């Protein structure tokens, strides 16, 4: 009767706690490095919202109506409450839970926007770098054109113009390596890949300005 319903009533909240407790832990715990991750963490987190946490809801509640049946022997004293076994407790608990439900369905979209940012620097990036590479190319081009005529024993006619489109490279290739770090900030799992990348394209450059150095001033 009153030890069946206390039997119950303990049992219930017992496993309610640990519930709580290691799913609130859980929460405190796990960032993406990619689209693919996101949506499997933002699918379990939508699992657990929709599916598990409605269920658990039903059991505090019934906790609690349990609960008010025991409250007679509880003021009268046949009952001790364990510390933490109260509804009182067992809402305090709950709370705890739901702010943390709250904060990491915040964080996965602050990961999702993230990642989406990420995205858009690589666009840029791989844009730039195409320009970038035309420029030393253009630049490589004259050069060769002008030692061509430094062949026919002709004077070069680009210098001020070669000159211009190293400039114009160096300021593109460190536009590239500030997106690179800005990736790299980000954690982008390739920033580090990407910045061999760049760093190829200042090798090219610095080659093409010393030859430049060397030939035409």
């Amino acid at each position: 009767e009153l030890q069946l319903r206390w039997q119950e009533y303990r049992e219930l909240v017992l496993l309610l706690l640990q519930w709580m407790r290691h799913h609130t832990a859980a929460f405190e715990e796990r960032f993406p490095s990619s689209f693919e991750e996101i949506e499997i963490l933002w699918s379990q987190f939508l699992k657990f919202k929709e599916m598990e946490l409605p269920a658990k809801e039903a059991d505090k509640n019934r906790s609690k109506g349990i609960y008010q049946s025991l409250e007679g022997a509880v003021q009268a004293g046949q009952l001790k409450v364990p510390p933490g076994y109260h509804p009182l407790d067992v809402e305090k608990e709950w709370g705890k839970l739901h702010v943390a439900i709250l904060e990491r369905e915040k964080q996965l979209r602050s990961e999702f926007e993230r990642l989406e940012a990420l995205q858009r620097i690589v666009t840029k990036l791989q844009m730039e770098a195409g320009l970038a590479e035309e420029q030393l190319n253009q630049a490589d081009a004259l050069l060769q054109s002008d030692v061509r005529l430094l062949a026919a024993g002709k004077v070069p006619q680009r210098a001020g113009e070669v000159e211009r489109d190293l400039d114009k490279a160096d300021s593109m290739i460190r536009l590239l390596f500030n997106d690179v770090q800005t990736l790299k900030d980000g954690r982008h799992p390739q920033g580090e890949q990407m910045y061999r990348r760049v760093y190829r394209l200042h090798k090219r450059l610095v080659a093409i300005r010393t030859e430049y150095n060397l030939r035409l001033k």
